[PDB]
């Protein structure tokens, strides 16, 4: 009747997750009473410490654990393989493999288990995915107009624009408040990276794609890659980038944002930044000083292999199983994907359409999808398909929107025909890669921002990839080759 979840939450939503709408109807329909360990900040170095100090729940939901950490708690019997579960207990989540089979590939290890149940969320295909680009560029049109400046079609076009942005007081307060060049550095959707493919390649957060030759680049190494720090230099150098870039976060970026100070900054939805106006629009592909014209392709997509993993100290698996398996149902997965309806208290993202027994979006009317979104939903293993919209759900329409975005402006210069697949690798080499990546990534971004700050990029440019040599590059690269091989061979 009772079962123990550690999960993750957003901080805008209830320390207790009881308070959601979706988990009260839950309760009242699974006769389940979930009490939880709600992690609203540092949801993995918690669980790290709950792990470590032997203090299990019953099962880790809305989990996010890398296939190391999988395999590990898996060596050691922290949490449980769970096909057979599947196979008896879980007929939502089978018809689901059984119409796309594909996915349960992804979900067994090599050691024929499964671990994790997964999140599934169809929205595009290949290079016309929602995934493909994370951290799209955006513009100001506003002080284009205002200044009277054409949209930028190449570098040189867009360090002009900038400087007009810098000088040129667009806002009309008198005052040089414009910030021509925002970003949030590191992983993620602010990132500014995805113009390093204005040099050719560029980057992604894995720093990883896939050659046209069959062979994959870690693009961090590359003189294109150079090419893109020496770009942001130039915009540093002349005073173009936020004062703020590398110390600011997310919530001081929307603050920013929502005073309409940037002339171009990057994330996932406008929305989310400076509002639902007119003033920003996407900053179309730019050409590089030798006709370099690239966007590459991130390696996301719709599935994440592990949103709930069950623990070796839970004592109903079948509960918990048939638990589980109701967040597969189509009308519950898209609500703890998404939201609900019918909160007389609150804004709601959906209305329910009785007639039908179905899921309507209704307009945010101004109010940042991601807000109201972080308030109500409640992640965890979930599937959408994209045989539900027209049927379950209607298309989001920030979701149509950016796949009609991705369509218009990217997908023509994804020249990539592959990026890297979703592989399982063994243990041993999950141990290797966490190695070498326990160095490189952050000695990666480290170098990077110093480069901008400083401008001694071209004198240390051999040192750092000597460096990433003795970090295990050349190892690392030889077993993404492998996986990609084993991949494309079947
Ligand atoms: O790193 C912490 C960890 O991140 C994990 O997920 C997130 C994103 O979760 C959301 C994602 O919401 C969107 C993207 O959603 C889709 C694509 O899946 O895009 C459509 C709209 O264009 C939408 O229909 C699709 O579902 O991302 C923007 C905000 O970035 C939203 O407007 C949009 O819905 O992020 C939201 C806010 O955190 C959360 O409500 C959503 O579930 O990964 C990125 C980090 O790289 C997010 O920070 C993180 O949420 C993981 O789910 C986990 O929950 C933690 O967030
Ligand atoms: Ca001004
Ligand atoms: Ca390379």
């Amino acid at each position: 009747k009772t079962l123990k979840f550690m999960t993750a939450s957003s901080p805008l939503s209830p320390k207790d997750p009881n308070e959601k709408l979706i988990l009260q109807r839950l309760e009242k329909e699974t006769g389940v009473h979930i009490d939880w360990t709600n992690y609203q900040s540092d949801f993995a170095e918690k669980r790290n410490l709950d792990i470590s100090s032997g203090d299990l729940p019953d099962a880790i939901h809305n989990d996010g654990a890398s296939d190391v950490d999988l395999m590990n708690w898996a060596k050691k019997g922290v949490i449980i393989p769970v096909e057979d579960l599947i196979d008896k207990y879980m007929p939502n989540l089978k018809k689901i493999l059984d119409e796309k089979p594909e996915y349960k590939a992804l979900m067994t290890a090599p050691d024929g288990h499964i671990y994790s149940f997964p999140w599934i969320e169809e929205l595009g295909d290949g290079k016309e995915s929602i995934h493909s680009v994370n951290d799209m560029a955006w513009i100001n049109k506003d002080w284009l107009k205002k200044l009277g400046l054409e949209m930028p079609k190449t570098t040189d076009d867009l360090i002009k624009v900038l400087e007009a942005f810098k000088n040129g007081d667009p806002n009309g307060n008198g005052e040089a408040d414009e910030i021509p060049f925002s970003f949030i550095s590191g992983n993620g959707n602010e990132d500014f990276k995805f113009l390093f493919a204005a040099f050719g390649i560029g980057d992604n957060d894995d720093h990883l794609v896939v050659g046209n030759d069959g062979k994959v680049d870690f693009t961090a190494d590359n003189d294109n890659y150079k090419e893109g720090v020496k770009f942001i230099r130039q915009l540093q150098e002349k005073g173009l980038i936020d004062k703020e870039a590398f110390e600011h976060d997310w919530n001081s970026y929307i603050a920013k944002g929502h005073d309409q100070k940037f002339g171009v900054y990057f994330t996932w939805d406008k929305n989310n930044v400076t509002g639902s106006n007119e003033s920003y629009d996407v900053l179309p592909v730019l050409a590089g000083p030798s006709g370099q014209k690239h966007v590459a392709r991130t390696n996301g997509m719709g599935f994440a292999r592990d949103k709930m993993v069950i623990t070796s100290v839970n004592k109903n698996l079948e509960l918990t199983a048939k638990w589980i398996d109701a967040q597969y149902a189509p009308l519950q997965s898209v609500q703890n994907n998404w939201g609900t309806y019918g909160d007389d208290k609150q804004q709601n993202i959906f209305e329910l359409d009785q007639a039908s027994n179905s899921l309507k979006h209704l307009p945010l009317n101004g109010t940042a999808p991601a807000e109201l979104r972080q308030k109500t939903e409640v992640g965890g293993p979930l599937a959408i398909l994209d045989s539900y919209y027209g049927k379950v759900t209607t298309m989001p329409d920030d979701a149509k929107w950016r796949l009609d975005l991705i369509k218009e402006y990217y997908v023509p210069y994804m020249s990539n025909v592959n990026n890297y697949p979703r592989v399982f690798m063994t243990q041993e080499d999950l141990d290797k890669i966490a190695h070498i990546e326990a160095d490189m990534n952050d000695y990666i971004y480290r170098k990077r921002a110093e480069w901008i700050v400083n401008g001694n990029i071209d004198t240390e440019w051999d040192d750092y990839k000597k460096e990433l040599e003795k970090y295990g590059l050349s190892d690392y690269l030889a077993i993404k080759q492998k996986y990609y091989d084993q991949y494309q061979a079947n």
